[PDB]
């Protein structure tokens, strides 16, 4: 479990995030879709965008970014009392967008990258550390409920 020293160190930073959810939610998306190319393979939506520049200009995958950022927003906030928001999340991603437990690893990945580009005084060793327990909770937590339903290991 986080204590609860290190869940402030997490909504600090988070909180700074959402004074710009869209940009931060850009830099994720084309983060994990440069680093991890089969990410992008996932979604219909994107996958005709083969340059970095055409990933920038897209609206659509901006808009994602926000999708994406505001569910994990309205998890972090619930500091690991998070069943209500998680589960209905793990069900589609397992069942319906197949997404494997290592592409939510990858995307952990990006989250954290970015975070230290964008916020370098408040997100020290030890807020990373904070954000890095936070994301492996999440990470384990959706485990469990692709393992219950079935999904790959
Ligand atoms: C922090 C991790 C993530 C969060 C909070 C998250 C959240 C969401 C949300 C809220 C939606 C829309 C509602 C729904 O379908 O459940 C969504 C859709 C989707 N997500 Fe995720 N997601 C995450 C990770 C990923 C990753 C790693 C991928 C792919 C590699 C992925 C692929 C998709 C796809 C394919 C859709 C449907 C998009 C569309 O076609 O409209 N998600 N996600």
């Amino acid at each position: 479990v986080l204590s609860e020293g290190e869940w402030q160190l997490v909504l600090h930073v988070w909180a700074k995030v959402e004074a710009d959810v869209a940009g931060h939610g850009q830099d994720i998306l084309i983060r994990l879709f440069k680093s991890h190319p089969e990410t992008l393979e996932k979604f219909d939506r994107f996958k005709h965008l083969k340059t970095e520049a055409e990933m920038k200009a897209s609206e659509d995958l901006k808009k994602h970014g926000v999708t994406v950022l505001t569910a994990l927003g309205a998890i972090l906030k619930k500091k690991g009392h998070h069943e209500a928001e998680l589960k209905p999340l793990a069900q589609s991603h397992a069942t319906k967008h197949k997404i494997p437990i290592k592409y939510l690893e990858f995307i952990s990945e990006a989250i954290i990258h970015v975070l230290h580009s964008r916020h370098p005084g408040d997100f020290g060793a030890d807020a990373q550390g904070a954000m890095n327990k936070a994301l492996e909770l999440f990470r384990k937590d959706i485990a469990a409920k692709y393992k219950e339903l079935g999904y790959q290991g």
